[PDB]
């Protein structure tokens, strides 16, 4: 699925989205920019914490500045956090099964979704105020491993900077409580499709890897047949959590190595 939340605040977000703890299992962030708006800014590859924060503050590298300092605070909304999560079976197989391919898959899927999300990118202008599309967003996608559940959760944080290039000028993103014509309003009104779109592209890449899938919930919600999913349901130091995880799995008798070869053969 794809959770939707508003970023707390430059500093706040900065350290959070990169706190190595949120990704100790993975060992890496995987952070890369995204969006026509990001490539249009020369932003490519890894993410510079500072660039990211300034970006959240509303200061682009382009030189444009949408920050509105008012007695210490900034009245410029940072952006929106789109979190795409991977089915327990996969998150597990990806981080505890030693099959990095599944992580790549996860990424690719998010990318395939994030675009469609980008398409809805809009801005406001009057003539009366109206919402005109743009087709671009600036983004920073980070990968985290655990969840509030303290369970493996290969999930990416698609942080959409609250800026959009329209007619040259960098204006803020379309907001509109009323007519729900705002970019974010359309995001809310497509969460299932986009969450499904992300899962759809993943169930295809995984199956091409030789893995099978099964429906477990509505709108798609599937899981990899046979993964001890349940051994991580019903509910410090990252390292202590890792070991725990490793231990909890060995005490299931699942044959990670075999389940893998099982697939390698089934496709190849
Ligand atoms: C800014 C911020 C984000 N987040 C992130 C990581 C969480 O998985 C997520 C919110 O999802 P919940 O668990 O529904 O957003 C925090 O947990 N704390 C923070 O203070
Ligand atoms: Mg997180």
């Amino acid at each position: 699925m794809m959770s939707i939340a508003q970023v707390r605040s430059a500093g706040s977000a900065g350290n959070f989205y990169t706190d190595k703890d949120n990704y100790y299992v993975l060992g890496s962030m995987g952070e890369r920019w995204a969006g026509r708006g990001a490539e249009q800014l020369g932003l490519q590859g890894s993410v510079d914490k500072d660039v990211f924060t300034r970006l959240l503050e509303g200061r682009l590298p382009d030189g444009a500045d949408l920050s509105r300092m008012q007695d210490g605070s900034n009245r410029h909304r940072p952006g929106y956090d789109l979190t795409f999560s991977a089915p327990k079976s996969v998150s597990m197989m990806a981080m505890l099964g030693g099959d990095k391919r599944l992580i790549d898959a996860h990424n690719q899927a998010v990318d395939f979704a994030v675009r469609q999300v980008e398409a809805l990118a809009s801005t406001r202008v009057m003539t009366q105020s109206e919402t005109v599309l743009t087709g671009n967003l600036v983004m920073a996608l980070f990968n985290h491993d655990t969840s509030r559940d303290q369970e493996p959760q290969l999930h990416t944080h698609a942080v959409v900077a609250n800026v959009t290039q329209h007619n040259g000028e960098w204006k803020t993103l379309s907001s509109d409580k009323v007519g729900k014509t705002g970019f974010i309003e359309n995001v809310y009104a497509n969460q299932i499709a986009f969450g499904r779109l992300y899962r759809e592209k993943l169930k295809e890449q995984v199956e091409a890897l030789g893995y099978e899938t099964e429906v477990v919930g509505k709108h798609g919600m599937w899981e990899m047949p046979g993964v001890p999913v349940e051994a991580f349901s019903g509910r410090v130091d990252p390292e202590i959590k890792m070991a725990e995880w490793m231990q909890t799995l060995k005490e299931t008798g699942f044959d990670i190595r075999a389940y893998r070869d099982a697939a390698d053969q089934r496709a190849d």
